[PDB]
């Protein structure tokens, strides 16, 4: 169940994350994505963090890296991408074929962006889709509550692109 | 304009639907749908019906089948799906191949699924994608209703995976 099997955490970075806008629950999304990382390492199994890149998150900025709080080391994998999709135009599928990896078990931010096209995405490709329950995060967007994004597209993921995962 | 392009018509089928489930402003979507199919036979340009299927709606059976009022002719293509994603286990990236089609315009039912997942993929696989404003529907889920569904998907999809017709 471990075997062939990465944690995929995307855009986790300091710049996502403005002084006016705030990403929902974020400490306890990040404390419990530790959490599975502390397994990963347990079993020596692949971590993939991916960070986007753009003119507001310039790469290799302060804004681009990781949130502190989260467990790096430079054993794990690093994925540049631009677009929400982690695949699109990046190193991913190649680095999962060169890692044995079929099982992607998938955490980050923004739930509607690109947590939820990478999600779509690897389905699509024919990889085996896992989630963590409470390991995405997002904002409001003045229409509907990040609350109720969040509800509505891991309602969406259940059973059709991806397991959630039992503690 | 016109040329390398497709008409990707989602899961206009009788049976998605039902009493009690109620497609949002379906009549108006068919209506808008037939348009466009109008201005892709005059530019002698393929369009395609992707049909799902699953045993609540049986391949072949009556509800499976294309609502009526669709304007199809036997020279249109025709893709059966098994899963949200148009592409997933499907010959459509074949027949997009085989046709020389770069540029789809994508419409069809439900929003958050069948629709949303084919535009991301599409996009992701290098696909120019391009909607018809008004072209989806889905139902109320208990949560949220047809119209914010709408509003919050399209909103998504504009820029980002595909543009929307001026």
């Amino acid at each position: 169940a471990m075997k062939n099997r990465a944690l995929l955490l995307i855009d986790f970075q300091k710049g996502i994350e403005s002084p006016t806008q705030q990403l929902y629950r974020l400490p306890a999304v990040l404390d419990k994505v530790n959490q599975r990382i502390a397994v990963y390492r347990q079993h020596h199994a692949p971590i993939i963090f991916v960070q986007h890149e753009e003119t507001e998150l310039p790469f290799g900025s302060d804004s681009w890296q990781l949130f502190e709080k989260l467990d790096t080391q430079p054993t794990d994998f690093f994925i540049r991408k631009t677009h929400a999709n982690a695949f699109y135009q990046t190193n991913l599928n190649d680095l999962l074929t060169e890692q044995a990896v079929q099982t992607l078990e998938i955490a980050g931010v923004q739930t509607e962006f690109c947590v939820d096209t990478t999600i779509r995405m690897a389905h699509g490709l024919g990889y085996t889709c896992l989630m963590t329950p409470k390991t995405t995060s997002t904002l409001d967007n003045g229409h509907l509550t990040a609350a109720q994004i969040i509800q509505h597209h891991e309602a969406i993921w259940a059973g059709r692109f991806l397991t959630f995962l039992s503690l």
